[PDB]
RNA sequence: GGGCACGCACAGAGCAAACCAUUCGAAAGAGUGGGACGCAAAGCCUCCGGCCUAAACCAUUGCACCUCGGUAGGUAGCGGGGUUACCGAUG
């Protein structure tokens, strides 16, 4: 089920938080405007990220194009987030 | 680690449609060389089904109008099955 937020994993856990945020942005921006990028590095949130897109269409094109895309020597696995981000919920 | 499955990849490799040249073949087809349409077994095997050939050999003087003898050879890149094998996001 499509969503404003794409959930990304199989990411490289050795990339610092800010750098990962930046690059994630820098190549997910082409698909539309990015509300936020929530990244981290704790134990269960390790190696993974949420890119929050302003409208859904942008998240679908993103997932479609860069599924399996190898990123910092690892192939990104992209699904839709199961839940709306607090940002998006908060707008409504 | 092995062995079973799986193909959305990832990371190394492989094969080769059409066309042309050439060889084998009655033919359909096959080999070799060039060459890439695609292929997760498009590696290998006719056991089953399909489709293609049908010259020579044997049977057959037979009244059809849906087609219909044996025999033989093909297609594994038409399936099913059998058998060998790489990768790992996975039951
Ligand atoms: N090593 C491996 N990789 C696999 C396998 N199955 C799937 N994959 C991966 O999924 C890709 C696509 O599989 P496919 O069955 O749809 O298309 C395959 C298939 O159609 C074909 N192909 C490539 N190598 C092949 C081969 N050796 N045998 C048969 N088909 C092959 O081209 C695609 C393979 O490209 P690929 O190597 O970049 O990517 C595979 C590969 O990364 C597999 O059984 N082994
Ligand atoms: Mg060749």
């Amino acid at each position: 089920r499509p969503n404003h937020t794409i959930y990304i994993n199989n990411l490289n856990e050795k990339i610092k938080k800010d750098e990962l945020k930046k690059s994630l942005h820098a190549i997910f921006s082409r698909f539309g405007q990015i509300l936020d990028i929530l990244v981290k590095r704790s134990l269960k949130m390790r190696g993974q990220a949420f890119v929050i897109f302003k409208e859904v269409s942008s998240a679908t094109n993103a997932l479609r194009s860069m599924q399996g895309f190898p990123f910092y020597d690892k192939p990104m696995r992209i699904q839709y987030a199961k839940t709306d981000s607090d940002i998006i919920a908060k707008m409504a």
